[PDB]
């Protein structure tokens, strides 16, 4: 069954990703909390003026910010975001099984899927524990290959 | 079934919650919203289950429930969590002997991250575990190891 596991490890991010939710690094913390409710997501990807990834924000980053303090309306997200270069990213060509291992091992809910352009990391997707959950359901209904 | 993938499917469909749950994190319903946000960080979970005096489930709190409370234009951080929690009877729960893939479908269909695993008692549901999308991710990882 090593061969079966092998074939599973060849499934790629492009076929199982979700749209990215992105915010500009100068948007306020209040604005980022709004986007996360309007978009109903749990992780936000922060980009610069040239649309290049610079940061991520999670719910707890925002909840940490929201006690107290600290004028959420006046505070730019770049002040609190988790910053590049310490963001775990993937590309559409990566194998979802490797990306599941990063979500686990890095203890995070989502990766940005980026494309390496002649500008930097442009954000083109997200892959989360929801996408993983769905792939697992699909496997159990023999709906993949 | 007749292919390796069908055999895969067949196993997946027989996994039970009791073998793939995590420890539950529970708070009393009189704890303040600030205290619940403290617990969430202290315990490193994204969903807290709320119980009453008799350790029976009465509610759940998610990260966004607490974020909404902390930034809303009413002062809600000082209030008891029972003011803001999602309340019974409208909690999706599971039991130890439920099938994991049935739970994964509810997580997806109901767009929530976690269910409490409960046991029925004569006073109501006792919280005895949690199953979340993190659990499901770990099962997916094990497939490529095993
Ligand atoms: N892809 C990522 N790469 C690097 N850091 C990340 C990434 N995703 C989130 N983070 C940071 O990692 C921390 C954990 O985020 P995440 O876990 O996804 O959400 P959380 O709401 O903060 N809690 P949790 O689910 O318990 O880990 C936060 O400080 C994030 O900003
Ligand atoms: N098991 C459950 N049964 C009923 N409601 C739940 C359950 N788990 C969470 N909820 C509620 O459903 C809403 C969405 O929860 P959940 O999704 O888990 O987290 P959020 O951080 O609020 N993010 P999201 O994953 O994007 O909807 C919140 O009001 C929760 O209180
Ligand atoms: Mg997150
Ligand atoms: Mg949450």
């Amino acid at each position: 069954t090593q061969l079966l596991a092998d074939k599973l490890k060849k499934l790629q991010v492009k076929d199982f990703q979700s749209i990215p939710v992105v915010i500009h690094e100068n948007v306020s913390v209040y604005d980022a909390i709004c986007t996360m409710f309007l978009e109903d997501v749990g992780t936000l990807f922060v980009v610069d003026r040239d649309a290049v990834l610079v940061g991520v924000l999670s719910r707890k980053d925002l909840l940490r910010a929201s006690i107290g303090q600290q004028e959420l309306t006046s505070v730019p997200v770049h002040i609190i975001m988790t910053r590049m270069p310490n963001i775990t990213v993937c590309r559409r060509e990566d194998y979802v099984m490797d990306i599941a291992k990063h979500l686990i091992e890095k203890q995070i809910d989502a990766l940005p899927v980026i494309k390496d352009t002649d500008k930097g990391f442009e954000v083109i997707g997200r892959v989360t524990k929801t996408n993983m959950t769905k792939i697992l359901v699909s496997l159990s209904e023999n709906e993949i290959l």
